[PDB]
Formats: C-alpha cells, sequence, structure tokens
C-alpha cells in the first residue's frame, strides 16, 4: 500500500476529486495548507490518498491530468509506503480498510 | 518507531486524546481536515502520534475503542515508518525526542 | 528522498523560512496544527520539506538552529522516507521535482 499527497491549486479541487472518482478512488483527505512566493503566502489543497501499490501509476497519471493548468505552481505528487491501515468501525484492515 | 495518524469524527477528539493520555501518550498533533460525501464536505479531525514499534499495537486498539460510534464515517489508523526524530530544544533524537 | 516535517512555534516560521532558504530551500509547505499542555489547545506550524537524502544532516541543523528558543515548546523533527516526487506541471520526477 500507498499514500498518496497531491499539494495543488485549491481551485483544482473539484476536478481532481470528479478524476479520482472517475477511478472509484472516492474517499480522500483534504487539508488546507499554504506554500511561499516572491515572500508572501500562497494557498494550496493537500489531499491524502491511501492506495493499493497497484494504483500507483493509474493515480499518478489522472492526477497529474486533472490537477494540470500549465502555469507554475501546479503542485506536487509525493509517494510514500503505507505499511497498514485499520478501519476503525469495523477493524477491517488494510485493503479491507481502504 | 511508527507515525500513526488517525482521522476521527471532531467530536470524538477528547474521548480519543484521554484514551491514549491514559497509556501515557499525550504528545500528539491536531489537524482540522475534510472527508467527502454523498458531494459534500465531511469535517473530519487528523491526529499524528510518533511511538516506539512496541506500542503500535496498544495504540491501534485503545484508539479504535476510543473513536467508536459504530455508526459509518467512523475513521481510519494508517501506519507508516518513522526513521527519525529531533526535539529540537535539547537535541535528543529518537525515544528521547518522543 | 526525504519527507523532513517540522512541528514549531508559529512565531518561529520566518527564522526557519529564512533559514532554510539561505541553504537554496525555498519550496515548504505549512500548516496550521495544534499541541496539547496542562488540557488546552497550543497552536503550532507543520512544514513538511521535500529533500534528497544528502540534505538531511544540514537540514536538522540549519533547522534545529533557527527553530531554537530554549523554552519548553520549541517542537520536533520528524523524518520519513520519500520514495517518490512529480512535478504536475511538467511531470519530471524525483530531484527534478524538487
Amino acid at each position: 500500500m500507498k499514500l498518496v499527497t497531491v499539494i495543488i491549486k485549491p481551485f483544482k479541487l473539484e476536478d481532481v476529486r470528479e478524476a479520482l472518482s472517475s477511478i472509484g478512488i472516492q474517499g480522500l483527505t483534504v487539508t488546507e495548507v499554504k506554500g511561499f512566493g516572491r515572500v508572501n503566502f500562497l494557498p494550496k489543497v493537500k489531499i491524502d490518498v491511501a492506495i493499493a501499490d497497484d494504483q500507483l501509476d493509474e493515480v499518478i497519471d489522472i492526477v497529474s491530468k486533472a490537477a494540470y493548468t500549465g502555469k507554475i505552481g501546479d503542485g506536487k505528487i509525493f509517494v510514500a509506503e503505507l505499511q497498514r491501515v485499520i478501519r476503525i468501525r469495523t477493524g477491517e484492515a488494510d485493503e479491507a480498510a481502504l
């Protein structure tokens, strides 16, 4: 499993969400964050998604395309290993908790 | 060491905190985040806790029980490897920084 | 690559930013978070920085020094493995996405 973090332009959130939803991924966590530029703050949105290793390329692909504008500040995708997930309500683990 | 992230219902925060505190874990980081549902935002709370590997099962156990309601949307526990921690004020490392 | 997370006193943000900037690191993500104390909330700032393995010691060093006050609550540095990064706008990967 992988924990995919996406930092994007706040206005691209719906496009990213619908795009992920189009590939069966609806459960995401959104966080309001800030970046910097010339030194002012620049509002951004952080999306965290927990996935199976097999979904990595598809996610990177759909997310890139959906978050894209072509103007600087489009954002980045970060990938890290997710060792375990537990669905609190049922106690289901990993893929059953995704 | 492990970095345990817990996404829960905002109103279950105190129960989770007191539960963790009951097992000697008081230092947590809380973040306000959002999830989605049928497509509206749903407020959530993210708790990040840095722990020793030996505390993983106990944490998963106490946290699950404390965050539980039985209604959907209870949340999830995510587990990742924590390679190093440094307590800024003293320079203490890892377990001494926990 | 590594994902370095820094939790600090909100007022030390500029000092940390200028310090990182002094070593060529300008791209950071800032998040407003909360800690606890005796049980009240205590405002904090979370900075996430993506780096090459070779920058770890220098970052830990400059950040520690810059965030320091000597009073309790100074914060902590957490280190985790960053497996991949993709710059959305160009598709550049890893070091080219840093």
